[PDB]
């Protein structure tokens, strides 16, 4: 089938190829940078930049302080959305799915893998809490350094990670002539579908949408 | 007051200075590019890249098709969030507030100001609708071109814009040493506040948060 213009009928394997091309682009510094959208049960959205830390069949992984705004929103409403935008390539990737907090064990393993300065940073910074000035931090940070000198920084109880499980993945490719390519993968049932709806690996269904 | 490190105690005037420095950066192509987060009344978030089209005291303006997913979510739940990320500067700006659809008249004025090709593009592209292949569009687009040759492209009824009214604005500045600067402006009452809470212009209140 002279196909669409994709590399894989697997949304995650497609993200991979696009992600690698981004990593290999000199003009993109943080290719794993993504904007995470979350909201309260009520319907009040929020969004902030984040770094994607590992991905695959299980989903997209990221870490934060469970007590940060995003944490308190994901825990009281396990639904999130991700947006990857790589301007140099004019590409955008959107991921929608339910979030599942990670196992404290894995978080721990990943935590101690970070640079000591990043670990210490996660302890002084009671993320999302109010403070007096930028020095307050420079100070605490300094103190905890001498404290944990030749020591293991314990992973804050409230520090961990989540993994988004891909329910909907979109691929956008800006074109010069404005007729942007746009394919949406979504997991449907009808194991019996639209004329323009096509079969993707697993229970994946894709189709092109008007830009 | 040897102040924080800002340019204005006005969140919008602060965004301005940061926005201008971005526009003047050779490494940032789309400085007005932002990720818009929205959700259903239920609490299901979504997010996609967008271009900021004008801003000020009234708020942040952007245009889309009212019948696109984002439209149907903003209309049934007038709350949105914006994220501006300028990696070359390691800066992030977050805007939270209620959305108000724009006057069809202004949309019209703005619509006809766009390049004809962009206007025609908004008519062939029944944004968010399913289609067969990329040619379907190349075709419609071509046909509407000869149609509107030496003619005014009417603004689609379902085409318009919204304006976010700044209820919460955040400024993030990544630092090398990881002790990122982060100030949050929010409109409060107590016209009588925290020790680390400071007065911003109007009914604006700001404070620094642990990164
Ligand atoms: C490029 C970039 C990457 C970031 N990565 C993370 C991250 O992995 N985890 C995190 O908690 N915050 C990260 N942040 C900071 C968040 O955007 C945010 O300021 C913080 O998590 C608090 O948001 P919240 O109050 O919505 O929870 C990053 C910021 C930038 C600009
Ligand atoms: C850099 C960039 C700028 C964009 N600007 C807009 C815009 O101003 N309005 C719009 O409707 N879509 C814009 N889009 C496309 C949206 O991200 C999205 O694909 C489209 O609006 C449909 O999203 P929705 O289905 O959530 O409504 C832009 C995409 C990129 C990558
Ligand atoms: C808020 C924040 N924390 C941490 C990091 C990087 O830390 P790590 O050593 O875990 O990759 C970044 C990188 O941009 C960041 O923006
Ligand atoms: C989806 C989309 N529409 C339109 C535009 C630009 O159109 P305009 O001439 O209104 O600035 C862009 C620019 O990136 C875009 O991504």
């Amino acid at each position: 089938f002279e196909e669409t213009h994709l590399t894989s009928l697997d949304p995650v394997k497609q993200f991979a190829a696009w992600f690698e091309e981004a990593v290999q682009c000199p003009d993109i510094g943080e290719a794993n940078a993504m904007c995470l959208a979350t909201c309260t049960r009520d319907g009040k959205p929020s969004a902030r930049m984040l770094l994607l830390k590992g991905f695959g069949k299980d989903g997209f992984r990221f870490f934060t302080n469970f007590e940060s705004r995003k944490g308190k929103e994901l825990d009281s409403n396990p639904f999130a959305s991700l947006v990857f935008y790589w301007e140099p390539l004019n590409r955008q990737v959107r991921v929608e799915g339910p979030v599942k907090k990670l196992p404290e064990e894995e978080a721990e393993c990943y935590f101690h893998s970070r640079p000591k300065s990043s670990q210490i940073g996660a302890v002084v910074s009671h993320q999302s809490s109010v403070i007096p000035d930028r020095e307050y931090l420079r100070k605490k940070n300094e103190e905890l350094e001498q404290l944990y000198q030749d020591q293991e920084v314990p992973k804050p109880k409230s520090w961990g990670g989540y993994v988004l499980y891909p329910q909907v993945m979109e691929f956008w490719q800006g074109q010069t002539n404005r007729l942007h390519d746009w394919i949406v993968f979504r997991r449907g049932l009808p194991t019996p579908l639209g004329p323009m709806t096509h079969r993707g690996e697993e229970d994946w269904l894709y189709e092109r949408l008007a830009p």
